[PDB]
């Protein structure tokens, strides 16, 4: 029998309840002394009334997303205000999982009369990487704080800072002063460079989807940011510091090293992404010989253009013989071949050829138009170069095959993730993964 | 003998002439083959005549500066049009010192229509880190052109992108082409990412206030779009670069050697490295009560050693006294009258903690192996700037933060006052520094309105 988690109540639960619960919200935490995430909105008592009104009358949300799960309880405490590092992917509530816990913050304080506003610039800072995700932050929070104004007495002003706006806009938006500022590091540090305003009450600093900003160059950019608001702040204020990142790099520890105090470090979710729609099929063949026996009746079935990829150029020649001899469809082959190799390329995307038998060396890097099915002939040695392969098909939102051929004679370690891959990337819910290919390689026959 | 530079003629210069001519300038070359600087704008003909009379006459320059005088003829010099990397300050005229070539090299082929500038993209390609950078090129460089486009049938348009243009608006200033492109790099990039324009045709490309660039973190921009221009370039298209940096860094060093070939290296001045980290902060106090009024919750809050430069040997004791009643940190005193073991014993009094503060009169600490201070105090100002400069060189030393706080009364000299505003405004690297407006009233310094909304 038992009792689950969401019939206790908080005193009862334990510590196997609570591993249960960041189980089913994929939630994974270290860094020591991390407070277990809400079950709900409302017992501890974190979110005051008024905002807890606005959040579950007024918009309407039940209940937290998983980030806000973890989130909030772990950046609100009075006691510590503490560092906060999230590796989550874009949306599910991300936004509100850092705006809920500055308007806690900023709840917890008188308001600041306008005139001080003015004087003081932002309690809170928000980077994100592009014009367009700083402008859906800002019409996130202002869901959120434009309601809280009526029903409370903050009057929160979200302004944010982006390309496309002269630095006079930007001056005169600035003429009530500002609470939440939302920017891109560039433009942030433009309007510094010519004195538009100043940051020395910043309390909370947050920096979503840092690693996009890594990639658009903007590292340094968000150093010397970092960097100015530590060096400009008033030594009354104490500043928390949340970072969010779909992914985790040496770029990203670097930073959260030199920048965060023993901060909570969470997963959330999973690393969300493009899914080809692919149907992944693999099977077991003994020779080359049984391989085409199998594949004969498959080609029938698809439309061209079909691609087949093999490992030896004598296979190449081989499969070709059998194609031309054994049915009617034309074949063109690439190795170390042709440099005019562009020529065959040619009869491909026009039809005069039906299937291109390949090399990975022959095939990388040319424009290979979108297949209705792959052929992987010879697997490859490496997980990489199967990825790629497969990727020929399945593009543009159609639908695609991919048939794998796996002899007896495989890399093992490959058939493991291999299998695990195919379970993993199943988007169409029909992929394959042979018995057979499961009995030679002891691979995917335990249960969950 | 030998008669001096001034009275020869260009034909009868030789290497000792040009020596002396680069030591007058502060001209200082290396790269190999380096072309000898502008003795004046007439001699070499490099400048074609309507032009030369629009410098001279219309904006008012009778002779070249001395990046001017070294950059021109490196850069203008066929056979090679050779890359080019000067170290030398804002503003030594930097900015014709690379326009004038752009502008000789365009008019030596006949001028595009704009579908063609359109297609193609700007000849030219000039990159600076701030909106006012860039739009005080671009004016410089229109005062010419405008010319240039009502007296001969040379349009050549000049169209600046910053950071604050809409695409909309970056889209209308290119709808007519573009021959010489001025822009910060962001925006650039942003431009170029939604197909506003092309660089199949970048001639020249201008990297101007480089270590600013660096300094306020395009490093990463910059390279990307170095790389862009070169990877989108027509075969038959020679890039020319030249970059324009107050110093010299292992970035702009790195730069340098990933994306120049042989450049010409110059330096105008004495190269200074970066500034110094120092917040200064300038207030006013009626007399010298009220100073200590005011500096007492200010020692109260910097880590020590602090040292206090005062003028009269009288205000040190003073100074001490007040700091022995009314203060829990320690003091010793520097006056210039006391023998070199004494001194030492003050020094490592100050040096290991056991006083927090010394007290100095303005030369009583000159050769001396002062610690980095955390602040440094002007209790009373020196009657010269070569003084404060000294004092406040005692913080931030080393890339640490530094401070200094000086205190003037209404007693000071105006002159003085004038060029310390002057100094406090120009050398704010933390752009945190602090004239306050009770010395700014009294003296009547620092109150010229800009007539800008944003300068
Ligand atoms: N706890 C919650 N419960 C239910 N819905 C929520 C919760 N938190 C946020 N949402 C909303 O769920 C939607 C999807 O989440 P998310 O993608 O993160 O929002 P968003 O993309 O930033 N804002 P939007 O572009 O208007 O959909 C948004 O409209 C959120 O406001
Ligand atoms: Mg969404
Ligand atoms: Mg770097």
């Amino acid at each position: 029998m038992g009792k689950h988690w969401t019939e206790k109540s908080l005193h009862e639960m334990n510590e196997r309840d609570w591993r249960i619960l960041k189980e089913d919200y994929a939630i994974v935490t270290k860094g020591g002394t991390v407070e277990n995430p809400l079950r709900n909105w409302e017992e501890l008592n974190i979110i005051p009334r008024d905002l807890l009104r606005v959040i579950i009358q007024e918009l309407r949300f039940p209940s937290p997303t998983p980030i806000q799960r973890i989130t909030i309880p772990n950046v609100c405490n009075m006691k510590q205000y503490r560092d906060f590092l999230g590796v989550a992917s874009t949306g599910s509530g991300k936004t509100l999982a850092f705006v809920i816990p500055i308007l806690i913050k900023m709840s917890r304080s008188p308001p600041r009369p306008p005139s001080l506003k003015i004087i003081d610039g932002p309690k809170a800072l928000i980077l994100a990487p592009t014009r367009e995700l700083v402008q859906q932050i800002q019409k996130e929070t202002q869901k959120v704080t434009k309601i809280w104004s009526k029903e409370s007495n903050y009057d929160c002003k979200v302004i944010s800072i982006v390309g496309g706006h002269s630095l006079e806009e930007i001056s005169f938006s600035l003429s009530e002063g500002c609470d939440i500022l939302v920017a891109t590091p560039g433009r942030l540090i433009d309007s510094l460079e010519n004195h538009l305003l100043v940051m020395k009450q910043v309390e909370t600093l947050v920096l979503d989807e840092a690693d996009k900003m890594i990639d658009l160059g903007f590292e340094d950019q968000v150093t010397n940011i970092l960097t100015k608001v530590d060096i400009n702040a008033d030594s009354a204020v104490n500043r928390q510091t949340l970072m969010f990142t779909a992914t985790m790099t040496p770029v990203i520890e670097k930073i959260a090293a030199g920048y965060m105090q023993k901060p909570v470090y969470a997963t959330i979710g999973v690393e969300t992404g493009s899914e080809p729609l692919i149907q992944q099929v693999v099977e077991y063949a003994d020779n080359d010989e049984d391989k085409f026996k199998k594949l004969k009746p498959i080609v029938a079935k698809y439309d061209p253009p079909i691609i087949i990829f093999i490992n030896y150029k004598q296979t190449a020649d081989w499969l070709a013989e059998k194609f031309q001899k054994e049915t009617n469809m034309k074949v063109t082959i690439l190795h170390k071949s042709q440099e005019q190799r562009e020529h065959s390329l040619q009869l491909f995307r026009t039809n005069k050829v039906q299937i291109m038998i390949a090399t990975n060396v022959a095939a990388r890097g040319l424009d290979i138009p979108n297949v209705s099915l792959v052929v992987n002939f010879q697997i490859s040695k490496k997980m990489d170069d199967y990825i790629h392969r497969i990727g020929r098909t399945g593009r543009a939102a159609n639908e695609g095959t991919a048939v794998s051929f796996v002899s007896a004679a495989e890399d093992e370690s490959l058939i493991r993730e291999l299998y695990k891959y195919v379970r993993k990337h199943d988007p169409l819910n029909s992929n394959i993964f042979s018995e057979a290919v499961k009995n030679k390689y002891n691979v995917g026959k335990q249960l969950s």
